[PDB]
């Protein structure tokens, strides 16, 4: 609130302030004990991001085998097919179920649709790119294990049907800064835009294409959901404003998005897709 | 928005409603096959658990030492104390230097300033019982391994000179239940309370003592810092208003309690006193 950390935090450091010697002391050590946990909380980080890529081994599996269904490459089994529906009605999700278990391959635009229903990533896909995200395979995370921490995202596409880019995987990645939060926890530091090769420029969805003569062309940068591969510039000489304020935001919903993906989406991606997901989650 | 949800999970349920029997059927396996992930979580978050007290250890060391700082019990090495002037320059907190390094014993009312500074948990403290907590000498964790995971806060006091309570240690207890969230993480489900023995019933900050004649003495349950120790009832046929939305989100309140001195307060104590703390997040 601004100010309750003008005042608060004020009398608070001037109580402090005025202690004596002696206790003052006290407290300068115990901030040196502060600065030793933090050491500790530093090798608590890293076991803990190497439990967690240990169990990504253990989804994987699973995820790729959904990827297969979706893909229509693999059919489900029927005893698969009754746990769902013994499942989908438990969670009381009736429009799921169907009748006498034993047209179209797979299931159509899973990922487009999924991500329809997510969050702030709904509103960075449009028309133009939706028929893009059509040939969406399945999106996958991966720890950065060899160096500094951070994870990334894989789109796979439909490289033998896209139309738009030849690319078999666009990814995405984030970097943690070494240093850790305050809180305990990684910090978000930098990230990487998994370039993208469009077959056509017009097919080019993040940008606009009209032609003139004087039958020259003239390109003009479209705001798109594939600008996702192009993160915001490397850190800038942040002071200035619309260099910073403007820039620095495009940059704070571009690590937030990624979050989600990696966090809901992904790990929840058959609800996104029904919608449940929204709700499963206020309660 | 409760609204976003009838019309959005709405629309939602509707379109999957109207998917093919042969669509509908691969979302019922996907449906299944989100049942197995869930039971590679479930795994997950014990090793997770685990490998948590594994550095609950490591931080007990510390934290200890620091017990004794503030208990007078131990003094600080002047090569700490020096470290702790370069820290405390560093971070720019100059309240907290003193000048050429080597009154009171250790440092006073430590744990009632920090608990002040301290969001929720500093409204629920009164002068009445701000006196009591005077003698509250460390706030301890422990996470619950042998059963049903959960954590344990424990409050060690001054049994020696203590006026209030004979007590040496007062404790909390949560208990998450075995199935865990959508979201993926352990599931508040009960609180237990460490009982007190109050010497005098007068020195009983949690009751109120009017005594009349007809020199007989009337009793009143006061509102108490210390009834952290007596959570809100266990879980009641919820159905019913002010027998539930009333002491429903008493609980709300216990449980949001205990997660910040866990998270914030045990954590970063000495900055909890400082008010640094406080600031430290909004960074």
């Amino acid at each position: 609130i601004q100010d309750r950390l003008g005042s608060l935090v004020g009398q608070d450091s001037g109580y402090v302030g005025g202690l004596p010697k002696n206790v003052k002391e006290k407290l300068l050590s115990l901030k040196t004990l502060q600065s030793e946990l933090f050491e500790v909380e530093k090798e608590f980080q890293v076991e803990m991001f190497e439990l967690e890529n240990k169990f990504l081994q253990k989804y994987k599996p699973i995820w790729e085998q959904r990827s297969r269904i979706i893909s229509g490459q693999e059919q489900p089994k029927p005893e698969q097919i009754a746990k769902g529906q013994e499942i989908v009605e438990s969670l009381n999700e009736t429009e799921l179920l169907v009748d006498e278990e034993e047209q179209v391959k797979g299931i159509p635009s899973f990922w487009l649709t999924a991500l329809e229903n997510l969050p702030i990533v709904c509103d960075t896909i449009t028309d133009r790119d939706a028929e893009v995200l059509e040939y969406l395979q399945d999106i996958g995370l991966e720890y950065l294990t060899d160096g500094r921490p951070g994870f990334k995202l894989l789109f796979r596409f439909d490289s033998s049907a896209n139309p738009f880019f030849t690319n078999d995987i666009l990814c995405k990645t984030y970097f943690y800064q070494k240093e850790l939060g305050y809180s305990g926890d990684f910090i978000y530091d930098h990230a990487e835009g998994c370039e993208i090769s469009w077959k056509d420029n017009a097919h080019n969805v993040t940008v606009d294409l009209e032609m003139r003569k004087q039958t020259i062309e003239k390109i003009t940068p479209i705001e798109s959901f594939f600008n996702f591969f192009d993160p915001p510039k490397i850190q800038n000489e942040d002071q200035d404003e619309e260099l910073e304020e403007d820039l620095e935001e495009r940059l704070a919903l571009d690590y937030s998005i990624g979050e989600q993906l990696k966090d809901k989406l992904i790990p929840r991606a058959v609800d996104w897709f029904t919608g449940a997901a929204l709700e499963f989650e206020f309660e």
